[PDB]
């Protein structure tokens, strides 16, 4: 009789719970998500000035690696100039006739080193430049990522707008879910008083059948002036 | 009016909870995506540490050549020195070689110093690959500390959406139950009506009697 009857307040009162619980659940998840959204926001501003100093110090590197190169040109110039003496040395050797012999050799020893020294310089040149090639390649890539930040801050600046709405639209959930509670409320008291009215009426009906049954008796008995 | 008013708030709720439910699911993407350009540095930077480990070496492979050059400079200096004794030997015809000798030595000296400078200058420089490996770990760290808050925003959003999904169903079930309300009330109102009629029938059936009793009371006094 009270089987499926009470079983209706189960539905709502029970469904109505989840409704008031998940309204707070994903109501604060929304708040952290907007401050956790700043976890990535500052990490984006610090990501900037920082990957920025990687472009920096990585930059003044290529320059220092130049302040060399023109020194290398010097060394090379020194070599070139020297390779020439070899000759003045050798000429002198000649003029000195028989004494030359020694002179002679040193001329060749000179020119020789000149060549070796020059050779050195080249190597360390093609190297010192070839290198800086890769320092600009990398300098570029790091440069470019650095910009993918100001964007991280525009994307996560929305997780702040969107989340900031759940916080005022999901807030309404209460304001609304509340007036709905008023209905599950009122709804119950009428799905209620009904059963009462039903009973009180079912009652009084039975009472009258009795009363009535009693007059029928009296008659049977005290009518006997008809017995 | 009110079962209407409530039913109005009802679907209005079904409203927010649809948008306010997946509007955030979009955010779960504006997040999954705010995590793609966060996964960029993850190489754009990672690679940068390779180059760093490169110059640091190559610019040493160089210093090695610089040494060789130094050695040469040395050697020519000795040569040059010897060249001057040779000039001294030749007595008079050495005068001109004597100058070559000197000229060659000076070249040797100059060649030296230049190397020394390269040296120093390389030291400072490659010593900076220090701050390179640093700012590359640091700038490479806020780049993983970026991908941290966005590991969550994709979470949180993908968590609330899967929650509000049923937010509906209940809001849905509730709505049905409270529908009858208005109906039920007429149901009751009707009952109340019968009751009044009952009352009244009885109200009068009684007097019908109480008054009969009244006649027999005097009419037998």
């Amino acid at each position: 009789r009270t089987e499926q009857q009470a079983a209706s307040l189960e539905q709502t009162a029970a469904s109505m719970e989840q409704l008031t619980a998940t309204v707070k659940q994903n109501a604060e998840n929304a708040r952290q998500a907007s401050h956790l959204a700043l976890s990535a926001s500052e990490t984006a501003q610090r990501g900037g000035k920082v990957v920025d100093n990687v472009v920096q110090t990585m930059r003044d590197i290529s320059t220092s690696s130049q302040k060399i190169a023109d020194i290398i040109s010097v060394i090379d110039g020194i070599a070139f100039q020297t390779n020439i003496l070899a000759l003045n040395a050798a000429v002198e050797a000649a003029r000195a006739g028989e004494q030359g012999r020694g002179f002679a050799v040193v001329a060749g020893e000179v020119r020789n080193l000149a060549q070796r020294s020059a050779q050195a310089a080249r190597e360390i040149k093609s190297l010192i430049e070839d290198s800086v090639g890769k320092v600009d390649v990398g300098s570029t890539l790091v440069e470019s990522a650095g910009e993918t930040m100001a964007e991280i801050v525009s994307a996560v600046t929305r997780v702040t707008d969107i989340m900031g709405e759940i916080a005022s639209a999901s807030d309404e959930q209460s304001r609304g879910i509340d007036q709905v509670g008023l209905a599950v409320a009122e709804m119950d008291r009428v799905t209620q008083q009904n059963a009462a009215l039903v009973e009180q009426s079912a009652a009084a009906a039975a009472a009258l059948e009795e009363q009535a049954s009693r007059l029928t008796e009296a008659v049977a008995v005290f009518r006997i002036q008809q017995q």
